[PDB]
């Protein structure tokens, strides 16, 4: 019934605002983040998302500034943004984003409620796409700081994955400190749990490594409602961290801990799990942050060879989505991998 018309600046490109118009405005959800809507652009009939947060008098919005610098097919694209007015005599930023209809969390839960596990092909597609999006944003020095299944949108028909929510994202610089209260419960890296403030982008990776294990296992790998609990689940799997490992994570703590041996990664997963899946996990979920693979080194991992097979298709008969359209930016961390990341037939 209702057509809202606004004058919005576009996400990227030059600063030249246009008349955008939309209708069918539904709440998708709301939380600490503010409110997220769905709506339908009057022109294309194309669906979009609108994230509405209150705007600080004092400062320019961080999430906005980051979103404008980003363009990559595995990351929700900021189409437009505008300023408007639930709390009166005050100013709201509105980000108009790509709409993506599912989330990994919901899909994962669907498979779980049905006592089944996601087919490994879908794990392979999704994790690979997530590892690219990190590869990209990390190359700008930007850390997302809140990797978890809910922030992984999906189109079930096209198998495209898009990372979302940059509300916690920030650029890490060596020698600047950073607040250690930023990851979500099951996915925090140990350095964070221990309250370190000299952490690096390798936190985003430890999280992905949790998302992987979650998808293979059908339930969270390192659950717990307290730091202590999470830490005991971690030690159960990785074994007692050494002195050298603790210093690498957080110097101020080098507590004592329970002396537990490592339950070999092969004994952690269901029996017909692929060993490359396991192999990958073990290199992602490392105590020492510098020992963790980088996101690009992940994409080039064996687990992902099937995606580079020239005959791969989706179970529904369609082609796999863009997997190979790397840019110079994405590759800057380590350009030789192109020889493995871009396969003969692409």
């Amino acid at each position: 019934s209702k057509v809202t018309t606004v004058v919005a600046t576009p996400g990227q490109g030059p600063d030249r605002p246009q008349e955008v118009s939309y209708t069918d405005t539904k709440v998708i959800g709301n939380g600490s983040f503010g409110v997220v809507y769905q709506a339908k652009l009057c022109d294309s009939g194309e669906l979009v998302a609108i994230k509405k947060v209150l705007q600080d008098k004092r400062f320019k919005n961080r999430e906005l500034q980051i979103m404008r610098k980003l363009d990559h097919c595995n990351i929700v694209r900021l189409r437009y943004f505008f300023y408007s007015s639930e709390k009166k005599d005050e100013v709201y930023l509105n980000l108009v984003l790509d709409y993506v209809p599912e989330t990994v969390y919901r899909v994962a839960r669907h498979y779980s409620r049905a006592k089944q596990t996601l087919p490994v092909i879908y794990v392979k597609l999704y994790m690979y796409q997530l590892f690219r999006s990190l590869a990209y944003i990390h190359s700008f020095g930007i850390c997302h700081r809140d990797i978890k299944p809910q922030n992984l949108l999906l189109d079930p028909d096209t198998a495209v994955l898009k990372l979302c929510d940059f509300g916690s994202a920030k650029q890490l610089v060596r020698g600047e400190p950073n607040v250690s209260y930023i990851c979500s419960r099951y996915y925090r890296a140990p350095e964070l749990i221990f309250g370190a403030t000299d952490y690096t982008s390798s936190i985003d990776v430890w999280s992905a490594g949790c998302v992987l294990a979650e998808l293979l296992l059908g339930q969270p790998i390192f659950p717990g409602d307290s730091g202590v609990d999470q830490l005991v689940e971690i030690i159960k799997v990785l074994g007692t961290p050494t002195r050298e490992q603790i210093r690498e994570m957080n110097p101020n703590y080098t507590f004592k801990f329970p002396q537990i041996k490592a339950h070999p990664w092969t004994k952690v997963f269901r029996p017909r799990t692929p060993p490359e899946a396991i192999a990958l996990c073990s290199r992602l979920l490392e105590y020492t942050p510098t020992a963790r693979l980088t996101p690009l080194e992940a994409c080039a991992h064996s687990f992902f060879d099937e995606l580079r097979d020239p005959n791969v298709k989706l179970p529904n008969g369609r082609d796999t989505p863009a997997l190979f359209n790397f840019t110079t930016q994405e590759l800057s961390s380590n350009p030789p991998l192109a020889t493995i990341l871009i396969p003969p037939h692409a």
